């Protein structure tokens, strides 16, 4: 299904408004969903919209709710999302971390009682666009079994790190090898995973998206490493925000809401000259892309650079949205 | 080879002295090498000592050199290691990041022209011990190929994250599924890797440590994820320290030195109350340990939680060092 940016945003806005969402609020939220999609993020973009509306209709999200600062300690601030829309609030919280960084060199915003932020990379990116280094992560409801377990007691807790390079270089990675959104992406494309993504019915590792989605025995990135990192990320998000951890959300909430997120921005321009910054970054990037290809028919690519190329491709040939997903939205 | 703490430290000290290291710096450095080993870290403890000595002789390291502050911007500071000893200087810089977080809520020291810091978890641990969240990383010489390539163009750039929980929960992970240090540990112990360690020469994945050490085709942890994270960590360390990146080091250096490192300390006690901190953290940890197991006899262990038993056991039973390694060390004299 080929659709234009305008078409996609229209569909998002209509559904939002029909659900009782404020005017400008629906338009703001719809904008982010369409932007994330046009940038090449379908998993946490258009494909996640249906699930988003569901949680909104269930009351998990409070449309008119707004972020409220709780504690101000210089470069550090603790905020209460008040169960407001995840992507709109996150965008605002990362913008605050940036403001703090502009004055303290570094800014950290710890947010509790938040809702799923959709694409964590959105915030890392907005930081990098402003010339800052962007770092953020979130916790979630138990959807991953810690290494050694078969029951979910850990979160996917995506970690984002973005650099103000040209093009912008950025990682946005789930602690699970494949986030659930990417498992769906592969299933919708009718393909199997390129590497192990989980375990089957109490068995060995499998590459079948569907099987993993059902039993939820999703494989942690790097086994014990991803599992471990997820846990420490949850701890930091829980402590600094004095909010709910993966355990608290999974045991005290009906669904995935009231989660904790961390937003960091680090000023660069005062530590290194602009020309030199661009020069050293270029050296690193060329050193990577000029490497010996493992497959001559496959150019080497820097993390996050597809968000620049895919965007150019989309604003030219239009946006391809999975038919089942589009039909799902239209049905709304 | 079962040796006591002082005996192990004594060996490290002897060699350092014979290489021009002054008494005070030799004792402190020897102390760290012994401590890291006693804590259960051999890959970057005693087993890495010989390599350290060689780099010292080649002039990579400048024994009497000390860290120097270049710029002070509140919570953030840029320092120059001046090619000083890596572990000793890294300890001082994380200690600086901590002091900074004490007054600014957060602290970040960007360090350039540094040497290998041995065990990253040492610095994460220092922060956690003082009640702070500790995060730190470093870049290295090209020893790993970026995703999509076969030629080494990126570093293992270990990432450390330590939490002031009881017991301390900490991750110290190489961007490669297995650091070269851990490959050696498995090789000395004589055994295969639990998972894919890398692509065997002109081949596919493999679990043979020795082979991976050859072609250096070490597999990045999480494939494109470990590769990508390695690169962004390299960029941050390079930029904030206005120092050398993996590319610069590999291209303009005879070996692994003049590296860039980042030390972060985050204050906790001002954002959350003591009892609330202990309670929430305990809920997190218990939620993990009580997870239904894949193997009923195999407990679910939290990252870093193994250091308690490793330390307790070494302090009363003694420290067990690899015979070949212990010999290579004495041979240095």
């Amino acid at each position: 299904m080929k659709v234009t940016f305008e078409q996609l945003k229209a569909a998002f806005n209509r559904v939002l408004i029909s659900r009782g969402v404020d005017s400008e609020t629906a338009d703001a939220c719809a904008e982010m969903f369409a932007r994330t999609t046009e940038s090449g993020v379908y998993s946490h973009g258009v494909n996640r919209f249906p699930r988003f509306i569901q949680q909104l209709e269930n009351g998990d999200i409070i449309p008119d709710a707004q972020p409220k600062r709780i504690t101000s300690l210089g470069a550090i601030e603790q905020w209460d999302a008040q169960r407001s829309i995840g992507n709109l609030t996150a965008k605002k919280m990362m913008d605050r971390a940036i403001e703090l960084a502009a004055d303290h060199g570094i800014g950290l915003v710890a947010l509790r009682n938040a809702n799923h932020w959709m694409r964590g990379g959105s915030y890392g990116w907005q930081a990098a666009e402003k010339g800052y280094i962007g770092i953020c992560w979130t916790n979630s409801i138990a959807v991953m079994p810690p290494w050694g377990a078969k029951e979910c007691r850990i979160g996917t807790n995506p970690l984002i790190v973005a650099i103000p390079s040209t093009p912008i270089t950025m990682v946005d990675m789930s602690m699970s090898m494949f986030s659930y959104g990417m498992l769906e992406v592969n299933r919708l494309a009718g393909r199997q995973l390129p590497v192990d993504g989980g375990f089957d019915d109490e068995g060995n590792l499998t590459k079948e998206p569907g099987v993993i989605e059902k039993n939820r025995r999703i494989l942690p990135m790097g086994y014990w490493k991803g599992s471990g990192m997820s846990i420490v990320l949850d701890m930091i998000a829980t402590l600094l925000s004095d909010g709910a951890s993966v355990a608290e959300v999974t045991q005290d909430n009906s669904d995935e809401y009231g989660i904790s997120q961390i937003f960091i921005a680090i000023e660069v321009d005062k530590l290194i000259d602009g020309p030199t910054r661009d020069a050293k970054l270029q050296r690193i990037m060329d050193y990577v892309t000029s490497a010996e290809r493992a497959d001559e028919n496959q150019a080497i690519r820097l993390p996050g650079h597809e968000f620049t190329t895919l965007l150019a491709e989309n604003r030219r040939n239009g946006i391809t949205v999975d038919d089942s997903v589009w039909a799902k939205i239209q049905a709304l």
